């Protein structure tokens, strides 16, 4: 009752000693150069752990949702970029699950549940970031193809995802939410090219790249969901991918508070260690008291989400508000701590500042999951 | 997972059933003349609601502890002064379970579980509050029976409990905190006597009175455990009614986002909802999320109030200080929502305001729950 | 500079003595049954501080608007509900002053500056509260005079002022806001009545009671500026009385922090913190207020923001720090026992009156994105 | 008309000069400055140009002699366009107070003319290793050589450091403590390896090492073993300064926020038409200017040196630096994704913001002096 299966520990545990061994310098390295945490990727794969929400039908691990968010949690931790892997691609074959085609789930989600492809998965465009459902990006037909042309942003993961659920407008004209269908788009796709890699505050390894639609034609097997279904689509994978969000700025914070405690306990300014100050301990008390509630809330959320349950609507987007603020406050927090030390790249605090900002930022701005927030309270 | 049981939702249903009709309509009046709730206490009774935890053995419901916050938080939800019946009941109950003998536990578990008697709980002293090792009140051991002495202040429903669990020095030079057992002392007991119930800025219905003991002939048989490990009684029954003081600040501010939202859908400022403002649609939004991890902390913290965990003082410090802080945020922001109205008495959230506060102070000021915490961390 | 000057300072030793002494002891009790600050008005009235802000033309303390602010703030600081005397008078003498022609000015405000009448202001409407701009209060002319059909609502001090400034809508026609002019109305004035005392949250002394108007027959001479320029008026009083609200919260929250401090001292580090962010914000907030006090008296262009901005932080500040300073007083300060209960239900009501924090907020946004 | 609570009118021109100097001058390079960590030489050199590396500097050794208001706005209209530009004025009063506060006329003579004139910066040697914030503890020694002085230990977290010229370092003579200022080419005095910093990366962080630096008797500044009553005078000064830096870094986040909000449309409306980002930025704006009054306040109040100084200085900066944080964190997040990119600054302006918090005394020991002056 209200707590995770001991089997999500023992999970845990992997993926923590995982995190802490092939994650960590690599995450310091990672941020500095804000190159991908390859050894990272390789390290997840390596445990079965760089997208354990994939079905067991074709090799996945089969985490349960609260499970998948452990995993993220537990690499956000220590690198928030390495983080974004199980979670970028749970969100990018989420559409390709909650709605592919059996042919379209048997051919792709194998080859993330083994690892050989990461997804990515682009929705949102430069003149509709938040407004999703007034997009420009295009998939006209052409034979038994399709043409796409347009414009994703923030598409995380991209020049390394080799798989881009693409959300492109199928019939221009029709009852808005009905005329969007998602459709995978292969790196190999002619036409199909990246823009610059951001220059990002956190997550500086993860690329964060616009990705660009010249007449990418695509065969018709690689249509996800029905047609015109990619809204209804996006939205559940909204739904399910905000807790995932959740969890990365509850691991966020859960890195941070980590290192505050242990500075806390080894430095000692007026002669003790700043552990030791009421007012230091209030702080830790407030940052760790908001990460467990943020944390519980992601997992209520996330339980909400394998039940997919029917608000998970709110709480999903509430836990992906809440977590990120709560990273945030805490992160900042956390840097505080270490006083002149904690704005320091030397240490990690000012990393996972950085990083948890975008939990605040991406995947819809916690403004939008405010709004969403109060459209299901006026029900 | 991060579910409360179909059990639990069906009780939590119930109890929700009599706050809405049985209890709420009184909330104003028990607030407003500091009465009892005198209908809420007849209704809880009737409905097996009055003190839900007391154990089967002695004829109670069994309750869950996770179902005791839920008693609590939708008593609370309507009236706060009513949330204390079960809650003041499982307080000073707690002692006579968690260390009660057979006898003494099955002379008065039964008069709980049915409704004849009331429980309130002494330990805490006027002198030295927080350091409840080094408190005054002493029991001295003459023949079978004790003489008490001794101050107890701040203890909810004194003068309508029967029965009070009060913690007493028994070695004015044995070991700290193993030199206080805990006695049951009755209303009927001769020098037993109560001050003035204090004039409280909320939950003003629930008598907050002091305890004054002079030369208080109690029992030999009203020593509930061994001699001396009171004081492990009494911190173990914290850890596990903070998270029930928790479940009613949580409680209390869902009355306060309930009835927010109702008034906000409705009334209307410059001629649309003024829940079309985005304005109003964040605050009611980060009121929701505070209060939805509020609830799911408090709630994750009576799990642990069940299988006695490890840290189930720092979760519930944790559920009790976050629920009362967020109740603080949330009934404040209740009152704003509500405008002029929400300024008045006719509108009961300026009611529940006042309540939240002494959340935030009585059970443990959520300072010393931040230190409780802030300790917790610092293993 | 940057500081009040020192008969600024002169002026808050004098009213602080008289709030400590003669309206502090009686403030709990004010309270407590929520009565008027009797005590409290008879000595401020004794000592001045009624009403400083009047004009000495007609026998005020000529007081500028930071010495206002001040005085409402050492009232604050002990009682809040005694804090609205010299508050709400400036309030409803604000578009008697503004734009009054001297005929009005000469009949009302000496009677208030000498301390025979307070004033209170009716502009808040409970249909179109938050809307002022389309008020539902008539008032249509019947020969010289005008008559008044309509219902002010949350009208602060209305049960004991004598002279209320009422805003009524008097051509329907035209833009909103264009189309409204303010006549006082007096508590003997015929057919107008009170609504019961509002039973509020904090301030209960200070009684606020609905105004209903059944056909008040109100002269010609009881126009207060040109007619339809009421609206103009009206924010440009909230423009003044934004601040001096603020300084009732820096006033509250001060004292709520002083009972802090001092049960500090009588019974580590965290409380400590706790001060600090107390005194800090409040510090802000009345600093804040007296830029805007200053501003407001200098009748600077930005008077709307900042009026807004310092009623609403300060208001916030209040909020925070009477809750903080229950909370310092633990058990005790959730006790009507120690006045900080009382301050932090007091303080409560500065978010609230004379624009939501939440106007505050969009006025605010809306000077921003000009 | 009269001028209470508000900055006067020659501190207004001021501003306007010194913020066309910054927008002009300063704004370009502080994308850079903060990209490369290095130096906003160009800035130095506009604000040298313009009266601005120092305007504290009395008007007796060629300076502006600007009032703690004067000086503190420019810092901040600096800062509103690059924090590390601002730390130019701020750490040169930083390291010009000891040799103010209690420096002799002679030492006055040797030092402040090469500062008001523009050609060295000052930077302050107090914090260390072991005890920065217990300056009763440190362990930088003064050792009495003749007439002259040796000096051992290790200053650390010096802003403009191995770029700054002069640095009045402070050294206990019995272990207490006194103030000198050791050259940059005083023989055997070295700096550490500079900070990778979350922020200010312009401005650079740096150990200061010490292997018996040889330095002159008349280096020594005001009272020998009664540099401690100068130290807690500087510091009393100075928060300020930090805190108009908060000031003008929120300011200029905020500045860049609403630029964003009104040029940007999203749902059909401009993203300032949802009531959310209205709040948003009515938070940004009055918490943004209580602390900047606030500032003010305590700019005046060191101008004449109130005996409260130490808690409106502290909590100036305490208070503006938190605003600043809280601002342009919301700064990043009005932006969107947009705001997350280096591309705009309102995500540097957040980093920048993160210091202020936190050097020449943290929030937190700001709240410890804000604590003991309300205990008085």
């Amino acid at each position: 009752l209200y707590r995770p299966t001991e089997e999500h520990e023992a999970l845990r545990e992997a993926i923590r000693s995982v995190a802490e061994d092939k994650i960590a310098p690599h995450a310091a390295d990672v941020d500095e150069q804000s190159r991908f945490p390859q050894e990272a990727y390789e390290a997840l794969r390596a445990s079965d752990f760089h997208a354990p929400h994939v079905a067991e039908e074709y090799g996945g691990v089969g985490a349960d949702a609260l499970a998948t968010c452990i995993v993220i949690e537990e690499i956000a931790r220590v690198c928030a970029s390495s983080s974004l892997i199980p979670a970028v691609n749970k969100l990018g074959s989420m559409p390709l699950i909650l709605s592919g085609s059996d042919e379209v789930k048997q051919r792709y989600l194998p080859e993330l549940a083994s690892g050989e492809a990461m997804f990515s998965y682009g929705l949102s465009e430069r003149e509709a970031g938040s407004d999703t459902a007034s997009m420009r990006t295009r998939a006209v037909r052409d034979g038994d193809d399709w043409i796409l042309n347009g414009q994703k942003s923030w598409i995380t993961n991209a020049g390394i995802s080799k798989y881009y659920t693409v959300m492109a407008v199928t019939d221009p004209d029709g009852p808005r939410g009905r005329n969007i269908s998602a459709f995978v788009v292969h790196i190999d796709d002619p036409g199909f090219s990246f823009g610059e890699p951001e220059r990002k505050l956190g997550i500086k390894g993860s690329p964060t790249r616009e990705l660009i639609f010249d007449n990418v034609r695509i065969p018709g097997d690689r249509l996800v969901g029905k047609v015109g279904e990619g809204l209804r689509t996006a939205l559940r994978t909204l739904d399910h991918t905000r807790v995932t969000i959740g969890a990365q700025a509850v691991g966020i914070a859960q890195g941070a508070l980590d290192y505050a405690l242990g500075y806390v306990k080894e430095r000692k300014q007026f002669g003790k260690a700043i552990a030791d100050f009421q007012g230091i301990q209030f702080m830790l008390a407030d940052m760790a008291m908001k990460l467990e509630a943020a944390r519980q809330m992601v997992y209520v959320a996330a339980a909400k989400s394998e039940r997919d349950d029917a608000d998970l609507s709110f709480y999903g987007a509430a836990a992906k508000c809440f977590a990120s603020d709560v990273a945030m406050e805490i992160t900042t927090d956390a840097v505080q701590l270490l006083g002149g030390y904690g704005y320091t790249r030397d240490y990690p605090v000012e990393r996972m500042m950085r990083d948890a900002k975008i939990t605040q930022i991406y995947e819809g701005t916690n403004q939008i999951q405010r709004v969403v927030m109060a459209r299901q309270l006026l029900k």
